[PDB]
């Protein structure tokens, strides 16, 4: 409470009719406001965890209520309506004369019109975190909330043309909200999908059509976990198998179901893995396996229990063995390796914000520290959590809590990073609070 | 003729009745899935049979595929939407007993979803009705239910603001990984056309009215979106080229955040003054400027493109004839992904090397769409020329599945011979030429 | 042991007698030519049998291959030299009757010539005699005639000033297009070794003296040429790097006109101070700086390299252990051809992608040569380590033909399992380790 960071977090709070309802993304005094003066649903999560652990839960309750109201608001682009269940990427408070009102971005204001797919999942997860932290079960059981959950599930569980139980998205549909070759079936979306289904199973009442929703949830839940665990898992044993796959196999009972051509498996993968390491791949689809390591997807896979115990140990072993690549001078690298040269051009459409080792394209993101700490505590690798926190702690305050860091090893402050980025401040606080009392990790697991 | 006899021998029979045609009758290559009837491949065969007058095979096909729609489809305990039509099917027997076996994507190479198959089914059902006058078929409760299941799948709520359909890579005629994921033109145009057909085929009875309302609504949004965002011409390119990056807000010009420095050099030089086309794809940070022939030709036929847009697409074909027709109509898409682009986008797919197969190969089947579109736009002479090019080679080459090279000079690297829709494509084109009124069945 | 039982089941029988061993016993892959006994592959099998004491199979092999040498070999009316030994052979039957069928290059993929096979035959005949003490075999007129035919082919006059042997690409263990055309080290070293063996095996009777004289003469010139022009160390690299281009005349330093700007960057950093090796190739305007393991190890064993050179090759292995042994001894050559170099040099050969198969793959069979060379140079501890690496994986992996990756971590992309010379290689290495005196049979 008396810390510098806590006071920065307090100033970030957004008020609405005299009540705290969220936090701004950043308080950078110089850069263009752009959309950084808005409360992003994904950014609020670590803020919420600080507030819940501290004991002031009104802000989180208020956030959940107002975002539920935003769900019923109308969204249009060229006058077409998406599903009613879509949660917004972000919102802020405006005022026309005397009265305050909330304005939101559901993707129709967003740069590149990216859909905030992860936002509705984070909302479910935060609702669950709220329940477990406070003990207040009544909020989620209110008819409003039940309906809101169900609208999210309608979109998530929408019928597919394909045989894949994964969720299909366009590029830039999560924390990585720009064109980064994370289209189709990105790990992060699948892991958050799995976690949200697990949560919905706790939150849903069987009343009315509730039993119908639970049925839909449980069927997808098992299929999704099987699919991810069996086809996304990468280790040396599995790589040896994939590398020897024959191409152009037709039929049900074939090994190479997705028609991966082993001559396309990148050079770096084979040398990068340690004997006792492993990870969930970045993406899988027709003719495609994305071997990039994505930190958020893997860490949440440990916390949500999607990964098995052994798989969770092997992910942490990878972090230990490739510490320079994945932590370096600032935890945690968002994905590894960076897209470079002509691959950057082709995959990102020459996006100047995502040059090699910058931002989404292999930058290091302080916020991810809270996930890493949680995961390290859960797998009983506390020493890793401690070293990671020590690294971040030695720079963040001095650098004024940047949004992200750049370079192979995170040496540079992010090229266009906002300073006083709220989830960089909150991430460090959450990590320290988890370390001080490891039982609080149960809020997210 | 030689072609008719070949088409006849391709017919699959089931309990004594014709129900479809095999993809190819190659004497030497591995069967793989080429001994099956593909829903997309059967379309031109069906047209031959409809115009000839033997319509039983088409009626039977429509009935058997409807039945297949209700088959149990599964991979590792997951079910797709109930409306999904198969990629293909064949007949198998246990002793005396015969039964149909289908690939819904669970057997398919790379597990690609046959998203186009359900749209082609609706279009063929409409073509059947218009051509025969048999209104009894589509009216049947089973057929009404079947159309609706497809609409349930096509119109299911999504996360994005736009009304286009989201698909994985390889979801249509291009059924391998080719960077046609997200919002490929072919899917959007087939979707539009299928919706227009559904509008005519749905009975109002019960919830039919609800379906018709949703269809009408989507048709409007879809036509607007496609025409206003996919259309490429010199004037539009000048606009896009001058777009500012990283615009945030509802009221911005560069909504999808295209960076003009990434616009390929070939595009600006390739378009003639009076030419234009619908782009291959659109999504976050992405515009695929490749020209896709099927999408563009079907846009003309379905009335998705305006009359002027249709004329400008045909102007493009005339001006860039060597590129898009060359020695074999029609080039499936232009230009080819080359070098490291081929590696990155296809995952080093050996069947789609540059200027081969899906990656800028030339496909004889497309001649029937080109001929239809040419007739509709009043470019009869282009139809004559394209038909003359194909007829000069196909028979001598034993009707290859596809041709390769910048200008289609090579027989396809792995092309099957006696590919059914290559034979049916030529026949259909000549039938249309003889009686242009038959173009109505697909327009 | 498991390995012995596997080696036994690989034996080919012919009219009731053992005459060779199949290349692999893969339960699943296409036979291709892996159901044949290769002359090069049989060598380590032969050594196992010689050291065990069952020498009939080796005697029978030598006899049957000699007979094959006299078989009619043809492609489009052209005959090679009469001394050519086959790449491989197998047994076939017409009803009850059995007969041998051989591949001399006329069946081979890419029509590659098995130049190494005839040299391996001579070396095995010498190994047989030394190990058994049966001097009656090589003395037979038929065997004398057979040795001479091989020498006629090896020593036939050529156009070049140097005494090395000119070959097309893919003429040895590396039997595919890998830029090992012209004067590859392996051929020159095997040639030298075969000549040394021929010196012991030839009777003086009749023209035997003439042959012995030519052999003696070539041995001298060949050893000088190889040692003085193929040897690479830091001191030599400093010389070559400072060579002037386009020197004309007898008395010039840069005889082969190597341009020092073309010397690859990796070479200078890779060599340790006390390390060195024989280069992979030499010819007009060309020095192939790739390290080739078989050539270098056989140079040690045949006494072609000096004692110091032998120690410096072993120093290279110790210093660059991860590169040359890694997780599976031994890397066939280093480094891999990559990117456009792979395309240009291999013609985009899919079996030889970077760090795979011939193109920098790791080959268990080579362990027997490495162990022999290590014993001979007094580096017993390196032998122990390499053997420990292989034994920790081969049985669990079902004895793959080869391993892939920079450090041999992958099982070979298209590796057959139960590859005979992988099994025989390990057994031979352990046999040598137990009794180093047996190294004499190949030295
Ligand atoms: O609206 C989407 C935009 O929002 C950001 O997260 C911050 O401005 C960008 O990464 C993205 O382009
Ligand atoms: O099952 C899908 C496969 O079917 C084909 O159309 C023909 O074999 C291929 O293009 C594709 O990979
Ligand atoms: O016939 C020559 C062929 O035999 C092989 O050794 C095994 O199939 C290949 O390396 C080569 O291409």
């Amino acid at each position: 409470r008396e810390t510098e960071s806590w006071k920065l977090l307090e100033s970030s709070i957004i008020y609405y009719e005299g009540n705290p309802i969220g936090t701004v993304a950043a308080q950078d005094p110089e850069l263009a406001a752009l959309n950084y003066d808005q409360c992003f649903l994904r950014d609020f999560v670590p803020s919420a965890f600080v507030f819940l652990m501290d004991g002031q839960t009104d802000i989180v309750r208020n956030f959940l209520i107002e975002t539920l109201t935003l769900q019923s608001h109308e969204k249009e682009m060229d006058c077409f309506q998406p599903g009613a269940g879509l949660m917004p990427a972000s919102f802020k408070v405006e005022s026309d004369g005397s009265k305050e009102y909330l304005v939101a971005d559901f993707g129709e204001k967003a740069i590149a019109r990216v859909p905030p797919v992860d936002s509705c999942m984070w909302w479910i997860l935060l609702l669950r975190a709220y329940e477990k932290a406070t003990g207040d079960l009544t909020l989620a059981r209110e008819p409003k909330f039940q309906a809101g959950i169900k609208l999210i599930l309608d979109l998530c569980l929408a019928h597919r043309f394909s045989m894949y139980p994964t969720m299909l998205v366009p590029d830039g549909a999560f924390m990585i909200d720009r064109r980064m070759g994370v289209y189709e079936h990105p790990l992060e979306i699948q892991v958050l999908f799995y976690a949200a289904l697990r949560a919905a199973r706790e939150l849903l009442l069987p009343d009315g059509d509730g039993e119908q929703y639970l049925n839909k949830v449980h069927g997808r839940l098992g299929a999704l976990q099987y699919h991810i665990r069996n086809y996304y898992w990468v280790d040396l044993k599995r790589l040896r198998e994939i590398y020897r796959y024959k191409g152009n196999e037709f039929g049900k009972e074939i090994a190479n179901k997705f028609n991966i051509f082993s001559q396309s498996i990148p050079d770096w993968v084979i040398e990068w893995l340690p004997e006792k390491g492993g990870y969930l791949a970045g993406n899988l689809g027709p003719g495609r396996m994305d071997f990039r390591f994505f930190a958020l997807g893997n860490l949440m896979a440990i916390l949500a229990g999607l990964a098995s115990e052994e798989e969770s140990q092997r992910i942490m072993n990878l972090f230990a063995h490739r510490w320079e690549d994945l932590i370096g001078y600032m935890p945690v690298k968002i994905c590894y390796p960076a897209l470079q040269g002509l691959e950057w051009q082709i995959v990102t459409g020459c996006d100047p914000k995502n040059i090699p080792w910058s931002y989404h394209n292999g930058g290091n993101w302080p916020v991810l520290l809270w996930l890493f700490t949680a995961a390290a505590l859960k797998t009983g690798k506390v020493e890793l959590a401690h070293e990671a926190i020590a690294i971040a702690e030695g720079r963040l305050s001095n650098d004024k809590f940047p949004e992200y860091y750049d370079g192979n090893n995170g040496r540079l402050i992010g090229k266009e990073a906002r300073i006083y980025q709220t989830w960089s401040i909150a991430g460090l606080l959450v990590a320290k609070q988890f370390l001080a009392n490891p039982d609080h990790v149960e809020f997210i697991s």
